[PDB]
């Protein structure tokens, strides 16, 4: 009954995403004990073959029974879209499983350079107690820097304190936006 | 035997398509890097002479290694019909071959303002995995918006990462009607 | 029975009528179907034929 179509062509274009990640400054602590890793903060990105996400892994060292605060880990800012870009962090949840995840008692990722609405995502062991943060405005050239906060329960077994072993793996998604 | 004909007299004067295609606010970014194009979304409706269709060329610049979605892409928005329009979405497949189509891991199309039953047709590279959606009401005054969701695998060569080259071309057939 | 039309003059979109033409003596039946440019047109119920 008067069924009508349009037959629309769609074309797509590919370019480097405008967010990009810099390793910050705390990747040059260059001081470490016999820990295999010669640094304290690692920043690198590899192409996931399953889904093609620009995965950016980070290695953070936490001190058992003693809270640790970071002030310069990652900075986010537009490098090609020269507009006012809005960013926000959303927590996803634990990925993988090492059965050590009950031994972490608090873990937070937050902005340091721009101060805004709550500006922290908190993980209580395996569950997520803070869903997402608010937006933040970023201009051309200036970047929002991201801190960290790790606290590991001191009851961790001695055999896993040498630093080789991984005790957690958290996914957080930071979402760019053109609106507040 | 007992065969009397019809001799139909069959009146046609086609009216303008009451839906019509509006660029939306995505073309109002008006800002871009030194990538050649001043705009990211090139929405334009062109008279196709090859087969006689009001084909609309719109550009959806999908960023490499990062799933990108758009909110205000296309407006199916009745200005010449005084009733309520009921539409559903069916996709065709591929047009031509850029030899880069395998680099797409997902291409699904979901609206923002109109909300209904699944409301997304999803491509899987060259193949198709979603058939169609349900009906949605579009009447006078209330105006329907079309969205998108594009993800590109970051294994694309840097030469095609400039945004000039077209990486894929798909057909979508939206069927607007006056009845559900 | 579409019974709906924009500012196109005809208050309907499908017409069915028949007149007895004297030139050929045929029960010529008149059907009118509105078209749309750049747009395939399909229908469901135009005419019913049965004894």
């Amino acid at each position: 009954t008067l069924t009508f179509t349009n037959l629309t062509y769609w074309l797509i274009n590919a370019t480097l995403p405008p967010a990009m990640k810099y390793p910050g400054t705390d990747t040059t602590i260059t001081r470490s004990d016999s820990s295999g890793y010669n640094r304290y903060v690692y920043v690198s990105y590899y192409y996931d073959p399953s889904t093609g996400y620009n995965v950016t892994r980070i290695s953070i060292v936490g001190f058992t029974g003693d809270p640790t605060n970071y002030t310069n880990v990652l900075q986010l800012c537009n490098k090609y879209y020269s507009g006012t870009l809005y960013a926000k962090l959303v927590a996803v949840g634990t990925v993988g499983t090492t059965n050590y995840e009950s031994y972490i008692k608090d873990f937070r990722v937050y902005f340091v350079n721009p101060t805004t609405t709550p500006n922290y995502v908190q993980f209580q062991g395996t569950s997520v107690t803070q869903s997402a943060t608010g937006s933040v405005s970023i201009g051309p050239g200036q970047c929002a820097t991201v801190g960290a906060y790790v606290l590991v329960d001191p009851s961790l077994p001695t055999s896993a304190r040498d630093g080789k072993t991984v005790i957690a793996t958290y996914q957080v998604n930071v979402v760019f936006s053109t609106s507040p």
